[PDB]
């Protein structure tokens, strides 16, 4: 014997099942005789995708649960996730990873100094026909990057917005097929240092 599950919200990644299981998880028969503000708490427990979820119960036998899970924006590392707000969260390499989604990478602890970033840099990149790939920040604070072709992009520590600037400036000498830039260092200070791509025969 058991009880109905009314569900609202946009269930993109969890399943009536990912919670059936979810409640299950405590021994105490009469799925309605355990408190709500308990069942959130569970389930709300970041799974750890869902943000906030309501549960009240209808007491013909249906339960009604509310949830609202989080919006992916970013990826963290390799196996981890950010949104537009800047939270962290997973969720299994299952069947649910496929779209082209920004690669930010760095420390433990600085998520929100990352997203702080990139959220500030796309503004420029996206101004132009450049698709940022990928940001990284390593320990102390030592940037990198990556544009629609795997031109990479060194930012290195100290001056970031200003020598970022430039690169807009300087790029319309793409004086070819064969010839791809290979990146842009700019970890000088007079200008930047264009190099290419050793390709294979």
């Amino acid at each position: 014997p058991l009880s109905k599950l009314v569900v609202t919200g946009e269930r993109h990644y969890t399943t009536n099942d990912d919670i059936r299981q979810a409640i299950l998880s405590l021994g105490a028969p009469g799925t309605f005789m355990t408190q709500d503000v308990n069942i959130i708490q569970q389930q709300i427990e970041r799974l750890p995708w869902i943000q906030q979820a309501s549960v009240r119960k209808q007491w013909p036998d249906e339960l009604k649960i509310h949830l609202v899970e989080y919006v992916p924006f970013a990826r963290w590392n390799d196996l981890h996730m950010v949104d537009e707000q800047g939270r962290s969260f997973s969720v299994p390499s299952e069947r649910v990873g496929k779209q082209k989604l920004p690669l930010l990478y760095g420390p433990e602890g600085s998520e929100q100094d990352v997203l702080e970033g990139y959220r500030a840099i796309n503004k420029v990149l996206a101004a132009n026909k450049y698709q940022l790939k990928m940001v990284a920040m390593s320990a102390r604070h030592s940037w990198q990057l990556a544009l629609d072709n795997d031109v990479r992009l060194e930012l290195g520590r100290d001056d970031r917005m200003g020598r970022l600037q430039r690169f807009i400036e300087l790029y319309p000498m793409l004086q070819q097929p064969d010839k791809r830039v290979s990146y842009v260092d700019l970890r000088y200070e007079t200008g930047a240092a264009i190099g290419w791509a050793p390709v294979f025969i």
